[PDB]
């Protein structure tokens, strides 16, 4: 009965490709229902007009669940119904979690992206391609050391770890290169989940296969003995890294349960990285559709700011609308109601928890972009609970989305407000900070105006880090804040709209292909682990079809 | 010329070739216009139909001078199609790693190639990723189990199951895992072998369908308890999941020769620590779609041909009909003592002396009841006097010259004709070299004695313990898979030719419970090769889309 049990009624992607004016020759199929679209679609429609861009985001995440993706597909079906040319772009899910805790649908209920099972697994192999690009580089680093260490690297400062797309704890901290002189140079490193890879990040912000080629070459792998940074470039790896990505580069065309054309392509981390689907997918989509709907990871404080300040900045996008999702269950949790008690109506809690969404809204304001709230409706979520909220959004447009349950017909109301927004409410999009400010000034501008901290503190380790980067010349880059998503602040316990608090950046990491990363805590969760009773244990496939994936 | 001839190839859509073979559209799964996975439904509905003839191609003891196995197989297949035969060639998928180290070598070679080359050499249909991730999921599961209070009671120090990656990465040979304290796993020594060396890959090649492969996984031994009881993947309830990751990898991939002859590429394991053959699934599907099926085996005939007969044929009921054994003048002369550099110079004496290597392989193939035909892979430097002596010399077997590299199928016409002729007048009487119910040590001697011409076999203490342990754990009625050097009949790689008065030494014996017993000689321990000083990775680029060199 769950979102899986809606495996039913897909149209061959090939014809969809025609329903968009993609030529047959620009389609590399993967069976009938997955295909890869060439980057030629953009290059021949280079100068055509762009359709409108519709970033869906969410309020501060909670154990209550909200529903970005679900609402995003539903936003999409609904626009379909209204005879508009409308595409979605989503992120590809890591394989890892299918076997751990997760194993879920792209969206949900009646607003899903299909075929569900391929998307979760080996899809079109975009992640294996990231994986090999990463590990090849790692290999070249180590081989070089084996080969006499011409570049005079300090093995002890390699910051290039290896990658794999499984929840594997036991690979977090490892020692390689043992066995003697035949078998490499001993050093300490680890693995991270593939999707966390700088290479996954580059895929997602590259203009094209040559932009990818360059960004790879910019990547720092570690430093030499007299502190001079070695690069992917220095190791002549970038060419090979690109070859491995020859196909990953192209976006994947798929569909909605309601046959609405979808791209899913790329999938970065939302803290350590910016957490948007790829730029290739969205700029391509813009030329095939009048209305593109896309999303970002975590809450609008992280995903959206990074959407605007990273993704739009680089790609010359000018977001026209922005939806923000919220649930009643969730806000009550922001009001301080435990996860056990969500069943009960609590109009006073929802009133207090609303402060969260209220801040988020002010932040979408701050970007010169037309906000609109959307509530994913729930079985427990009552009429006085909804009414209390609907009026509480007395500041910016609100609608209810019965999507998870009613399909495109349930996000019919919601899509109206958006289209009314896009016709009557023009945009004035502008990045929050300026790329010539100070790493600190930049962080500060994110902390105060977006989160609402009074100020920012820095550790000893954080300053000699910053120092080095400014003076290594990497100070002109944007800032991608690695912090807990569960609060505006870096204190996860502090839900709602916390006031009179500061932000402390413990460390600073570089991503030379892209931008600058300031961690707030152990965001060190770049490799999660399997649970006591993992899903692998119960996954099976009989003499035909799958139980429990 | 220019062995990226695979550009101008002119490929027929695979779908077209498939319906050409009698495959329905619903049994075809496109990967672009030129690649397809093919349902196991095709075999099922054609189970009752008769097999075509099976032709194995193998070669003489490999050398620095090169021999030409695959080129000859594709070349044969094409020569057969030009003769109007309904034919298929089945080949192994290459590992990705060699592409960035030394190779990125030809689909098959010269005018004998299976294409799309580039994709065959890189991700192809992603069968190797499926193997990598099935294999590592087992590993990750092993570790987490230790991490979760170790109910099954594994001694982590006894875990034989390593990790895997499809790159030449020596630094991953010996590593220490699970560091950082109570939260980060349990410290233990392991390493990574190259993906294609995975037992998960050997299983794929030896499986009959997804259920048997799923079963084979449940028997995989990962380690031992504190008490010495074996612990298996079944015991970790992992086989379902691994099976899941192989849902598509289980289907063979349809592709074509430069001449549009259909071809299957599927699986590609090692030929020492495994049997170096492509998958039973491809081959068995090809026997029902085609009147003739050409396939090959890794290394020389003493290893790959042996294992093809004694492992792959054993499991599948195949009865090989003929065998094409590939040799060159230049390699034979090396075997007769000529150094790599002086190979162009005419030398009928070292040719005569080196022929002993070829003679022996012929003799061996004889021992399975399958008639042999030699293929001479012509080289421009070979004199008439030379080639001619090589024929006189092949006194026992059909001989021919293959010009398959230079002249496509047409160069294979002579060979093709010799095979068809053997097919018609000299039916095989196939039988494996050994019964399963001998002991490990008896089986080994059969192989070492009969096929290597070894005097006998010696064993170290470690070998003796291992064989005693495996036999009492009940794995002693299984086939034996010799991992030795391929550069020699002996396990001294420097003994070329047909060495005599020699002895094999088994140093260490390992178990693959998705099949059988692996017994190593030297450092055939090399299950994770390394990158050279100047790796091909450094001189690879892409521009407009012009993939330069590799
Ligand atoms: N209106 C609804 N009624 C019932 N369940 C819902 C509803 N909306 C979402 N869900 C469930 O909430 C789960 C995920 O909620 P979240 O993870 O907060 O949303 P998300 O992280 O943006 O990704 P999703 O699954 O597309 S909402 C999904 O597995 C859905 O099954
Ligand atoms: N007349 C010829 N001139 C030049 N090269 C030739 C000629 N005939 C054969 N070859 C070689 O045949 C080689 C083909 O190698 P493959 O067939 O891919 O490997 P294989 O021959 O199946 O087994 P190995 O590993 O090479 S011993 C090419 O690399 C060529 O160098």
């Amino acid at each position: 009965d769950i979102e899986i049990a809606q495996a039913a009624k897909m149209k061959p992607v090939m014809e969809l490709a025609r329903g968009l004016g993609i030529q047959e020759d620009e389609v590399e199929l993967y069976g009938k229902y997955k295909a890869k679209i060439s980057l030629d679609v953009y290059r021949r429609l280079k100068d055509k007009p762009d359709g409108k861009l519709i970033l869906v985001t969410a309020i501060t995440p909670t154990p209550a669940g909200e529903g970005k993706t679900t609402t995003s597909v539903g936003l999409t079906d609904a626009l379909a119904r209204l005879g508009k040319r409308v595409m979605v772009c989503l992120r590809e899910p890591s394989l890892g979690p299918s076997f751990g805790i997760k194993g879920g649908a792209a969206g949900g209920g009646y607003a899903q992206v299909v075929p569900m099972e391929d998307i979760n697994l080996h899809f079109t192999g975009d992640i294996h391609a990231v994986t090999y690009a990463h590990n090849l580089l790692a290999a070249m680093v180590d081989n070089h050391l084996q080969q006499g260490n011409v570049l005079n690297i300090d093995p002890r400062t390699i910051t290039w770890r290896r990658v794999i797309d499984l929840n594997d704890r036991a690979l977090r901290n490892i020692v390689i290169g043992l066995g003697g002189k035949a078998n490499g140079v001993p050093r300490e490193t680890g693995f991270d989940i593939s999707v966390a890879s700088e290479v996954m990040a580059c895929l997602c912000l590259a203009s094209d296969l040559m932009d990818l080629k360059e960004r790879f070459s910019r990547i720092v792998v570690g430093y030499t003995y007299d502190g001079k940074p070695v690069t992917a470039g220095d190791l002549e790896a970038q060419g090979s890294m690109a070859l491995l990505m020859k196909d990953a580069i192209k976006p994947n065309l798929v569909q909605t349960l309601e046959n609405t054309p979808a791209f899913i392509h790329g999938g970065p981390f939302a803290n350590i990285a910016h957490g948007c689907n790829s730029i290739i997918a969205t700029k391509t989509a813009l030329k095939l559709a009048d209305y593109v709907v896309t999303e970002a990871g975590f809450g609008a404080d992280l995903g959206a700011e990074k959407f605007y300040d990273v993704k739009c900045r680089y790609a010359g996008f000018k977001p026209d609308a922005t939806v923000i999702v919220a649930t009643v269950r969730a806000l009550k949790m922001h009001g301080g109601v435990p996860k056990s008690d969500l069943a009960t109506e609590n109009l006073e809690a929802l009133r207090e928890g609303f402060a969260n969404l209220e801040k988020h809204i002010e932040n979408i304001g701050k970007f010169g972009v037309p906000a609109v709230v959307a509530i994913n409706a729930f079985p427990t979520d009552t009429e006085a609970e909804l009414n209390l909220l609907y009026e509480l959004c007395a500041k910016a447009g609100a609608e209810v989305a019965l999507s998870w349950a009613k399909g495109g017909e349930g996000g019919l109301e919601l899509a109206r407000k958006v289209l009314q927004t896009l016709e009557s409410r023009p945009s004035n999009f502008h990045v929050l900070y300026n790329l010539d400010l100070s790493i600190k000034d930049k962080i500060a501008k994110i902390a105060t105006e977006i989160y609402g901290a009074d100020g920012v503190n820095y550790t000893a380790e954080a300053d000699k880090a910053i120092q080095r980067y400014e003076s290594l010349g990497y100070g002109n880059l944007p800032v991608v804040m690695a912090k807990t998503q569960y609060s505006f602040s870096d204190d996860m316990t502090k839900l709602g709209r916390p006031r009179n608090f500061t932000i402390t950046v413990r460390e600073v990491r570089l991503s030379a292909g892209g931008r600058l990363i300031v961690p707030i805590t152990g965001a060190i969760m770049t490799m999660p682990g399997l649970p006591k009773r993992p899903a692998a244990c119960n996954i099976d496939i009989d003499a035909d079809g799958v139980i429990t994936g």
